[PDB]
């Protein structure tokens, strides 16, 4: 459908500092910490980074803490931008408090973010400094994780993409990076060509249509490797979020398995192991699909000779953003008597002025809430403000596109210009794939640290 | 649905100048030419931007004329950019002939480019030596207009978004630019304090969700004009992309007479009247519209004393981009035994091997193929470049969504990895919309002339 309004829908719409601690403490779990840093410089790096963005302590639920940031960074900004224009929140603790909890559930694996969630400096900075590993999909993410200086060597980069540019692949090869990921024989012809000291990792599909090469022709893909002199030592798959059932997970780890022993009869003694991301980024929970992946990986893969890592994007940077709009255009329309009968039995406005109210914030589908159509997300719309009563909204975009719609004809509380609209869990996929049509963009930015470091 | 790919659909699927001249001939109508410049100066003026942007004039159907651009631009990479990287053709010849096809057709019309459809430097430059007007929609494009001098005046400039933020307003006010347009009272308030010397356009909805009073509100919309001290002179209204026949255009214009005549009774003389844009731009032709819509100018606001203007939008740049893609990667899967029986009956390829084709290229629905979803385009892909055996196609993207799908199951020629994807008509709305997903973007531009006139 549309953005979700859920939160106002009835007429009486009215109402891990400690895992941080632990995870910068080791320096538990017999396995080695990742990053070439110790517990020392890990820290170091991260304050470095906290440092040099200047983000700011604001120690604190999470919808109360976003509003409260919220009222105190318009307060601030009403006080190189305009107080009107949309700004960010990035909380760039949470990035931190989630790779806490990804160490403690997941001690075993390394985590190697995928750069394409957000390609924004900080967050590249604060996670190369807590020592992930870094997953690439294209020569110009390469540049950025490699001309930052975030990796001492690119063995911590990974050319996640299945399916390489020619030129991609020079530039990997000349960059002297390694690891890349196959599912089709003419990628591997494509490796072996322009890239010979790659290692070749299996893409597996899961029970989607574009990547992951099938149970039954990953026997092709080994001969090929084989006859193309491709060194294999890995195997790779990607679920997506959006599977529901649990067991996807284990019968791609299962799947994964099969194709070990099928290099083994190859004489290919892989040693990684990828698991790929779609974990959930918001409180299927992420601790119940850990408590699921890990027993099938201690008992398949526990020998010790084989890596397991992973490439977990939007769990990162889910909940690290808080996207803020102003609604500065306002109007009412008639509605149609055919159209007043159907609204008055479902929707609790009062329907005595059949009148649709309209408004216009100034971040719209052509930016950041291009999320609706590239990623099928739904969130949450929050009015920070005297009844306010429920009319039917229309919230378009700023641009003027008629389908700017991220809002059509649903309940909402009366709304007037000079009012903020606060989206939170807002920086998965919502400024990397954003739009720069008819000039606005969401430019100013705010750097807020929950948990206490420095 | 999908990118039309009708050109292969069956067994067997093989097998201007004069009144651009014309238009740089005034010094035949009563009216003057658009711009500050003169016959001798604006040919001075193309002619620069052309020297400036090194355009190479080519020669001459549309179809076997990109074709042949085509394969002339392609062999020529291998022989700052890598030879099997996307890249654009930007006719500038075409922006021309379009311009002199609207001076021939509506003489009496001034269009104001709208610098939304591509805010390419070159294309504004050109129309700015054309002696087109501008529209700008945000302070952003105002600023491109202005900070390249492409006007002497800013009366050349209309804020045409009904809807402005007030910083927005605050630049133009400070820039200089008058003339602004309305939709809703608030705006006349919100223009009155903070745009003192402005001339306020009434837009008027057209036979409309997001923009355009209600015929019944513009007396409102007058009577908030007079009470705030706005001076209105003129009424617009925008029809859309699409619609039903020239019967809208009618409608239109007779409902801005009678807004003309409604405003004429509150004290107030218009001398301003903008018809929007909409207008075709590929070959309802536009011919018919301005047969259609020439009369009812002629005899309702035939006396002179109102200024006819528009902004036409992908009229001036269908058909000069011509966007090529190449096949990186590919992959052959399976079909199931009920998707093979659908395939049978319908599809024109021999299902007898249930074979389904994958393939790649380097621009996807997150960058200029986002004309599918946000503008609701079907472009034509062509196949450049034995036989070639039509297979159940799905040409991706280049990014790692999985939803990058440009053509999804569909008959199409066999494709092998080097092959180049020509799609003509791409100027409009793609790059604009464009976004930078994965890294992945078209720099390389070429610049081609089909007209002569340097």
């Amino acid at each position: 459908a549309l953005c979700h309004v859920s939160r106002y829908n009835h007429a009486n719409y009215w109402a891990s500092q400690d895992l941080v601690d632990l995870f910068f403490l080791e320096g538990f779990s017999p396995y080695p910490i990742y990053g070439w840093r110790t517990a020392e410089e890990r820290r170091a790096a991260v304050c470095e980074v906290f440092k040099t963005y200047n983000v700011v302590t604001r120690l604190p639920t999470r919808e109360q803490y976003w509003r409260r940031l919220s009222n105190l960074y318009t307060q601030k900004g009403v006080k190189a931008y305009e107080p009107e224009d949309p700004f960010y929140i990035i909380d760039l603790g949470r990035v931190v408090e989630q790779m806490a909890r990804w160490r403690h559930e997941l001690p075993m694996v390394r985590p190697y973010f995928a750069v394409k969630s957000n390609p924004q400096p900080a967050v590249l900075e604060v996670l190369s400094a807590l020592g992930a590993g870094f997953d690439c999909a294209s020569k110009e993410e390469i540049h950025m994780v490699l001309g930052r200086q975030l990796v001492a060597s690119p063995d911590d980069i990974i050319f996640a993409n299945p399916c390489k540019q020619l030129g991609d692949l020079r530039e990997a090869q000349a960059c002297g990076v390694t690891y890349v990921t196959v599912d089709n024989p003419l990628e591997m012809e494509k490796i072996s060509r322009l890239m010979p000291s790659a290692h070749a990792i299996i893409r597996i599909k899961t029970n989607s249509t574009k990547f992951g090469a099938p149970l039954e022709d990953v026997e092709g893909l080994l001969e090929a490797a084989r006859q193309f002199n491709v060194t294999v030592c890995g195997v790779s798959f990607h679920v997506g979020s959006g599977n529901d059932d649990q067991s996807a997970y284990v019968s791609a780890v299962r799947d994964a398995y099969q194709v070990f022993q099928q290099a083994v009869q190859y004489g290919f003694k892989c040693t990684i192991l990828d698991i790929g991301g779609g974990f959930p980024g918001t409180e299927t929970s992420f601790e119940a699909i850990a408590r699921t992946i890990r027993p099938v990986l201690a008992e398949l893969f526990g020998g010790g000779d084989v890596t397991i890592i992973s490439e977990p994007g939007r769990y990162f940077t889910a909940a690290s953003h808080a996207l803020l709009m102003n609604v500065f255009a306002s109007r009412t329309l008639r509605l149609s008597d055919v159209e007043v009968s159907r609204q008055a039995f479902q929707s609790v406005v009062s329907m005595d002025e059949p009148e649709e109210y309209q408004y216009y914030v100034n971040d719209g589908l052509y930016h950041s809430f291009n999320c609706i159509l590239f990623d099928h997300a739904h969130p949450t719309l929050l009015l920070l403000n005297a009844r306010r009563p429920l009319r039917i909204t229309t919230i378009f975009g700023p641009t003027c596109d008629s389908m700017d719609c991220i809002l059509k004809k649903q309940p909402f509380p009366e709304m007037k210009l000079g009012d903020w609209l606060l989206v939170p869990d807002m920086g998965s996929y919502t400024t990397a794939a954003a739009g720069f049509f008819n000039g606005f963009a969401t430019r100013r930015l705010e750097w807020v640290s929950s948990v206490d470091l420095c």
